[PDB]
């Protein structure tokens, strides 16, 4: 792989998170936020900027959604913790 | 700072959800939370690893407590357990 | 605690389940196991990285060959592949 191929995949993941927030697809936000954080922890650099954008959207979903279950809340906040520690 | 404290606070809530999950048979949730707690604990250390040790003990029991756990679920849980056990 | 042989054992069984999930079209399992393998391989190196390499080749094959993979499954699988491929090069 190249870094450019990785950031393209991370960008497409970010776009799906943007739409998943409107859709209420909480599970995919949890899964993609965890996957993006696993990638950015190995890549650093621009991968962390994309993770920062994904983290912002997940935070908003966590605050604005009235559909999120208690199980999804605890998973999403744990994934947020991984991201927040990386983007700090 | 406020980051690490919120992190370990979030991890403690997840610990409680893993316990309920282990009793409802929500093995998927146990797998997901154990992997998320390990991803966080790897970056934080300290009290995060104490919390991970406890979640590992909870997940280890569920392994062979009620044969509701499928073969696919078992291999995923064992792989997640391995991640956590190495960090411990 | 755990031993490297116990971890390598679990990693080999995961790879067996991945290859089976590839031919059964179980996309979700491949995504979950590929990510779990990369998480473990990051901490152990050695033969863990060789098992990850095999799992990565199988997941690439699944991405190119399968037909009932959803759009959302695809973007998860590509990102998990990115994680694995970066670790293999680290
Ligand atoms: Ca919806
Ligand atoms: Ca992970």
């Amino acid at each position: 792989t190249t870094e450019e191929e990785v950031v393209k995949n991370m960008k497409e993941s970010l776009e799906f998170i943007e739409r998943a927030k409107e859709e209420g697809d909480i599970e995919l936000v949890i899964s993609l936020l965890n996957l993006l954080a696993d990638v950015a922890q190995l890549v650093g650099g621009e991968a962390l900027e994309i993770l920062k954008k994904a983290t912002e959207l997940a935070k908003e979903l966590l605050e604005e959604s009235d559909e999120i279950s208690e199980k999804e809340r605890v998973q999403l906040k744990t994934a947020l913790s991984q991201a927040e520690v990386l983007i700090d």
